[PDB]
């Protein structure tokens, strides 16, 4: 109470994901989660990305506004709900513009406000020596199939959307997550997409719709 | 659009000013430090599992502050707000016990993160636009100071004196200049008898 600090956004993700469900828990393993950053009017010149032409990976620290609290404690996690609201993810620089970023392998939801950009530096952000004992490993995965429908389905929508929505459907599914026969739906960029388990540890595909 | 955070706690630190502060903590352990955390955030419960994390990400803000800003980590930048990876080397009630730290003390620390490995290290990463080694000798009596004034401040002040000068803290020195640093509450002096040696003079406080 004794000090605070004002922050505004300097831009505003705009996302494949429209819901947190289906958001990948190893995002950098879902390359096919693309978005954008556009940036706001002070920040939008390209003299303020010159350089980021030889960094591949930037950090962005964004705020957590779909996110509405200290048995693990709040600090030991990544969880989005903390006591300054702040979120911080390692994401792909495709490549730039003067006011917008190209971004690859996302975690970050439609509409994310970002605070800052970072580039990502090996020698400092790569702790080799780093153990994590509630982490270790990135989430186990599950095999996906599609339905012949679904296929041509994400491939019309794909070419439509200029997005690669067969992948990103695929690498969004081997996360996810019951019940064998209920169809699941998440939406994706403006589609809806619905899958089953005819295995417990295999996913299908239904279809993908508009 | 305005968001408005406050600290969770502030550093203490060895570093009282900018210069000579290594540009790699991490390999710099004797970069000691500590967060103070304030209330709510003073239970221990707001800690639990730290104990199997190696190192941890503090957000914090920079309170003493061709390329563009967003391709660099500089400390004068929108929002005001840096991201340090420091070595969690044990935690009490409302305290964290830093190494390798880069922060200067006094510095309001916004959220605390466990490094995730599979997460935050990018194997594949790639940096152009991101920027060696000197050897250190020593004086006896820099050496004798070094040790007592450690034994006062219960800190491994000679450690983090060499581990501070082996980069270089550094445009070309000068032969017959003295250089110093101020380490908590001492004022280290050295120059470079050498372009490529540097012989620890004083150490004073
Ligand atoms: C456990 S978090 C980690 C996020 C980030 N890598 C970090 O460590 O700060 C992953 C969840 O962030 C959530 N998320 C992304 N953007 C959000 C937002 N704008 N508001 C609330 N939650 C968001 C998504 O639901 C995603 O599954
Ligand atoms: C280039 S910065 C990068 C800091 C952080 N690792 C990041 O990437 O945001 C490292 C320098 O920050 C400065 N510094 C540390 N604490 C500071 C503070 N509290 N306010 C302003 N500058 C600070 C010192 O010059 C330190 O060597």
């Amino acid at each position: 109470e004794l000090m605070t600090h004002s922050v505004s956004p300097i831009g505003y993700i705009r996302s494949c994901f429209m819901e947190k469900f289906a958001i990948p828990r190893q995002p950098l393993l879902a390359p096919a989660a693309r978005g954008t950053l556009e940036l706001l009017p002070p920040f939008d010149q390209v003299e303020a990305l010159e350089g980021l032409e030889q960094v591949s990976h930037v950090w962005l620290l964004f705020l957590f506004h779909q996110a509405l609290p200290r048995s693990l404690g709040v600090f030991a996690t990544r969880a989005t709900h903390r006591p300054n609201g702040i979120g911080q993810s390692v994401v792909r620089l495709e490549g730039f513009e003067a006011g917008r970023l190209w971004l690859s392998g996302i975690d970050l939801l439609d509409g994310t406000p970002v605070l800052d950009i970072k580039p990502y530096v090996p020698y400092a952000d790569a702790v080799a020596d780093a153990r994590n004992g509630i982490a270790d490993a990135p989430p186990p995965g599950i095999a996906v199939e599609w339905s012949e429908q679904a296929r041509r389905q994400a491939h019309e929508h794909g070419q439509r959307l200029r997005q690669p929505v067969a992948e990103l459907i695929e690498q969004c599914l081997a996360q996810d997550p019951p019940e064998p026969g209920r169809r699941y739906g998440v939406r994706l960029w403006d589609l809806d997409v619905h899958w089953h388990y005819p295995r417990p540890d295999l996913i299908r595909v239904l279809d993908v719709a508009g």
